This record gives structure tokens, C-alpha cells and sequence, in this order.
RNA sequence: AUAAU
């Protein structure tokens, strides 16, 4: 209950439902550092990956090409991919917490009629 | 996932009995008609299973189980210890989690 | 023999 564990989630951004919204830019803000801040406050780590997560389309096809294991991630489906690593009770919390705090960002469609 | 669709999240929790062997940590955990462990999932929203070595009322049925290799009860050649097992969309299966986690500390403490 | 599942 006491040692420091790991624990990553993915989380899909929805990009072929909402073909239209630029998940990528909202997530990272206006000054780029929005995913900076988010991080800082929920104790975790969070990467934008996958497919689309480079901004630059020719060096993304180069790097999957090459098969290297840092750029696996690549053939995946757009991602955050959000980790901890914390005592176990500690590690869960961050996470629902970290879950919980992202919703926002990736619901262009969020219900505002009861 | 999606952040909306139910997930599965499991966690083993280890009960030290080879650090306190004196200490009865499943009657503990238990409390008179398993309400204890029963309150305990009912506030966290978790189910909770005591599994492996130690786990049974009855150490001559446990090592009969143990050797009949049922899959069933294999668990039984497993430490002892808790499984805490959640269902729900990802952020509230995390934080029940951490929940019942932090709950769970105070009866894996001898007295 | 705190004995749930």
C-alpha cells in the first residue's frame, strides 16, 4: 500500500466524430501552455500522441517508418496519454482527478439543455 | 478509451501476514458478518474480495481446493490478499480506486 | 474459531 506505482490511461480524441474541431489547439491553449498547467494541477503527466499529435506530417510518416519504439505511438489513433506515478492511493486519485479535469477539452458538444 | 464508456479496473492489495503473523488480518477485515468489508465496498463503491493463502474460514478445505487445480482456485497458491475491483467511466473508476485504497490502509495496520 | 464473496 506504501511503494510509489505507475499508471498511464489513454484517452481518445475524437477526431472523426468532430472532424471540425481543432482538439490539439484547445488542448494546449492559446499561448501553447494550457496541457502545461493542467499537468501541474493534477500531478500527472499528459502527452498529446498519435496520429496528427506532430504538427508537422512529414517528420510524423518519417518517424513511424523507422520502427522505433519511442514513435510506436505514431500509428496509434490521436491521444492523451495521461501518467502517474505515486503510491497507490495517491496514483488512482491523480488520475480520476486528471480524467475528470480533461472532459472539458475533448466535448465540443457537452449537453446545456435539461 | 473514450472518456464516457464504463471501464474495468482491478487492484491487488497485499495483507502482510509474513511481516505480523500473529495479527488476524482477515477477521479484521471482516468484522462480525463480513459488514465490515461489506461497508467498506458499499462506501467506496468497489466490490472486494479477500483471495489466496489465508483467505478461507477452513485450512483443511483450503488445501483440498488448492489441490484439486480448479482455475477457479488458484488464487489459493497466491499471498494473501485483497482484490478490489471496480466498473464504471474512467474518471470515476480512477477515483473510487484511490478511494477505497486510502480506506483500506487502516485495516492492514495490527491492533 | 469476527468469515463476506
Amino acid at each position: 500500500i506504501n511503494k510509489n506505482m505507475k499508471l498511464g490511461q489513454k484517452v481518445l480524441i475524437p477526431v472523426k466524430q468532430f472532424p471540425k474541431f481543432n482538439f490539439v489547439g484547445k488542448l494546449l491553449g492559446p499561448r501553447g501552455n494550457s496541457l502545461k498547467r493542467l499537468q501541474e494541477e493534477t500531478l500527472t503527466k499528459m502527452s498529446i500522441l498519435g496520429k496528427g499529435s506532430m504538427r508537422d506530417k512529414a517528420k510524423e510518416e518519417e518517424l513511424r517508418k523507422s520502427g522505433e519504439a519511442k514513435y510506436f505511438h505514431l500509428n496509434d489513433d490521436l491521444h492523451v496519454l495521461i501518467e502517474v506515478f505515486a503510491p497507490p492511493a495517491e496514483a488512482y486519485a491523480r488520475m480520476g482527478h486528471a480524467l475528470e479535469e480533461i472532459k472539458k477539452f475533448l466535448i465540443p458538444d457537452y449537453n446545456d439543455e435539461i
